[PDB]
C-alpha cells in the first residue's frame, strides 16, 4: 500500500489472476450507471474507489486508488482481520485449497483470522506492530485475549472502540443478510480508531477472490457474528 498525496492510497494489483479479479471487482461495485441498491449500499463501507491509476511513465504498473481510511485519524490504531470460514475460493484446486487451509488451518472453526495490528501507545510515544504469525497463532482458547490486544492503549482497554466496531460491524452484517448475488472469499476488514472516544472506521477490502453467487455468504455470515460475539465478551472484562 503507498499513501498518494491526497489522503489517498494506491493498491498494486496483485498478480493475476487476482488483481485483475479486483480491479473488475471495484469496477461493478462503483460503477457509474449502477443502480442495484445492494451495491449502491455496499459502497458505505468499501474505500471509495476513484479508478485504476498507473504512473504517467509507466502504463504497465496498475494500481487502484483508494481512500485512505486513516485519514481522519492522528494516531490511527489499525487492525486487519480476515473474514470467512474458507481463505479459498470455489474454483481452488486440491493444492490451493491445502496451501490455504495450511495457512490458518482454524479458518473454518473462528471464521476470522487477524492478518496484523499496529497500536499506538500512549506511554511510550510508540507503536507495537503484529506480522501475519500472531493471529495465526490464535486459537479459540486465546482469540479473546488476541482480539484485546488490539484495544489496549497506555493505560486502558478501549471499550469505546469496541462497542463502536461491533456496532458498524453489525451494518456490514446486515448488507450481508441482505443480499444473495456476491460471495466473499479471503476477504478482509479493516479497523481503525484514535490512539491520540467512540470514533472508529471499519471497511471491508481485499476482493481477489469475491465471486458471483445465488446463496447467502454463510461463511461471512458466520465470521462476522463470531467477532461480534468475541468483540461482545470483550465488553465484560
Ligand atoms: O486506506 C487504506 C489504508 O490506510 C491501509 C493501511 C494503512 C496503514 C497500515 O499500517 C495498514 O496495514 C493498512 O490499507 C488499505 C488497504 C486496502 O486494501 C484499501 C485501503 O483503502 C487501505
Amino acid at each position: 500500500i503507498l499513501q498518494h498525496p491526497d489522503g489517498t492510497v494506491l493498491k498494486q494489483l496483485q498478480p493475476p489472476p487476482r488483481g485483475p479479479r479486483e480491479l473488475e471487482f471495484y469496477n461493478m461495485v462503483y460503477a457509474a450507471d449502477c443502480f442495484d441498491g445492494v451495491l449502491l449500499e455496499l459502497r458505505k463501507y468499501l474505500p471509495k474507489y476513484y479508478g485504476i491509476w498507473s504512473p504517467p511513465t509507466a502504463p504497465n504498473d496498475l494500481y487502484l486508488k483508494l481512500e485512505d481510511v486513516t485519514h481522519k485519524f492522528n494516531k490511527p490504531c489499525i487492525m486487519d482481520v480476515k473474514i470467512g470460514q474458507k481463505s479459498y475460493d470455489p474454483f481452488a484446486s486440491s493444492e490451493k485449497i491445502q496451501q490455504q487451509v495450511s495457512k490458518y488451518p482454524l479458518m473454518e472453526e473462528i471464521g476470522f483470522l487477524v492478518l496484523g495490528m499496529r497500536v499506538y501507545h500512549v506511554h511510550s510515544d510508540s507503536y507495537e506492530t503484529e506480522n501475519q504469525h500472531y493471529g495465526r497463532s490464535l486459537t479459540k482458547e486465546t482469540i479473546k485475549d488476541g482480539v484485546s490486544r488490539f484495544f489496549h492503549n497506555g493505560y486502558c482497554l478501549r471499550k469505546d472502540a469496541v462497542a463502536a466496531s461491533i456496532q458498524k460491524i453489525e451494518k456490514i452484517l446486515q448488507w450481508f443478510e441482505n443480499q444473495k448475488q456476491l460471495n466473499f472469499y479471503a476477504s478482509s476488514l479493516l479497523f481503525v480508531y484514535e490512539g491520540s472516544g467512540g470514533e472508529v472506521e471499519v471497511r471491508m477490502i481485499d476482493f481477489a477472490h469475491v465471486f458471483p453467487s445465488n446463496t447467502i455468504d454463510e461463511g461471512y455470515v458466520y465470521g462476522l457474528k463470531h467477532l461480534i460475539s468475541v468483540l461482545r465478551s470483550i465488553l465484560d472484562n
